[PDB]
């Protein structure tokens, strides 16, 4: 592919600075591939990649800036509303990114914070418990197998409560499907599970300890699927929450040019098209190949209109308010016990 159209000063500067410090929730399993292409690309780059679970990158990233510490360069996760919180508080260096031109308004806050992923809400299955014909494509078909009694301890969703994203994921499904309130009576109906993590609902499901996993993400199921042949994927087709992993640049960086670079570097078409094809990580550019684009989303789902793409915007922020996060919280503890 191409080099990303970062300036070249910012790339002797980064130079000069040598190191580059990233906070991230994307699984080290899923991004490998984008630390190795970026490497290539600028070998003198020292990377920390830190694979971090989004409220600790949250609570690391404030207590560190409060304390005058060494802190991260750059903050990469798919917990929306703690990175634009962060991003639309003053820990944000501004900076217009040269490959972000054609980024609409709502995935980008700015020059403070970037979309760099739509990345699917899915479902995944154990294929020996469930024929992908059984597996329904609706929240209304979900709650209706989760009334049988063999499903009972074979579902695992979220834990909205101990996961910022789970959180962002399971509130956003609850603002724009009414279904999702049916859906999550059926999780109490069948003693859902709740993981605070992908991986540790993913190995349940291999295991066959649960039959489906509801809300997970889309990048990793495809991953997982590669060595895992009864790992099915299913898509929602009366609507799909997508989440949009935000990334911004720490204002108090001490390698912001090396920052800036990786920034660039995954909003390019290189790194995008290195998300669709090989990291297998939903990319948000839609002239991306591979198996992981919009494109084949949006085949999945039955048009670009079933997705519900949660904004790069400070509306979100409404999802910590006390009283929407109450309501949301007491529906969702009520429905699950
Ligand atoms: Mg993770």
């Amino acid at each position: 592919q191409s080099r990303p159209a970062s300036d070249p000063q910012v790339v002797e500067a980064a130079r000069k600075e040598g190191r580059l410090i990233i906070y991230s929730s994307t699984d080290q399993s899923s991004a490998q591939a984008l630390l190795d292409d970026f490497r290539k690309l600028y070998p003198f780059i020292q990377i920390e990649y830190n694979d971090l679970g989004t409220q600790a990158i949250y609570d690391r990233f404030v207590s560190e800036t409060a304390a005058g510490a060494s802190s991260a360069d750059l903050l990469w996760s798919s917990a929306m509303e703690l990175q634009v919180k962060l991003a639309s508080e003053g820990y944000a260096l501004p900076y217009d990114s040269p490959e972000a031109k054609n980024w609409p308004a709502n995935a980008r806050l700015g020059n403070l914070a970037y979309s760099t992923t739509l990345e699917p809400a899915v479902v995944v299955y154990n294929k020996r418990f469930l024929k992908p014909e059984e597996v329904p494509t609706t929240r209304e078909g979900l709650a209706r197998l989760l009334q049988e009694p063999r499903m009972r301890g074979r579902v695992a969703t979220w834990d909205p409560e101990r996961s910022a994203v789970g959180f962002t994921i399971l509130k956003a499904d609850y603002d724009r499907f009414p279904a999702f309130q049916e859906l999550a009576r059926a999780f109490g109906k069948a003693q859902a599970a709740l993981y605070s993590s992908t991986g540790a609902a993913f190995e349940k499901v291999i295991s066959g300890e649960h039959y489906l996993a509801y809300g997970f993400f889309g990048s990793y199921a495809l991953l997982r699927q590669r060595t895992v042949k009864d790992l099915g994927i299913a898509y929602l087709t009366d609507g799909t929450v997508a989440i949009q992993r935000v990334a911004f640049i720490n204002k108090r960086a001490a390698h912001p040019n090396a920052a800036k670079l990786f920034l660039d570097y995954l909003l390019s078409l290189r790194g995008q098209n290195l998300m669709a094809y090989t990291a297998l990580i939903f990319a948000r550019r839609e002239t991306v190949v591979g198996e992981a684009t919009p494109q084949a989303l949006y085949k999945a789902v039955g048009g670009k209109d079933k997705v519900y793409a949660i904004p790069v915007s400070t509306e979100i922020l409404k999802n910590l308010d006390p009283a929407e996060r109450m309501r949301f919280l007491t529906f969702w503890r009520q429905a699950v016990r």
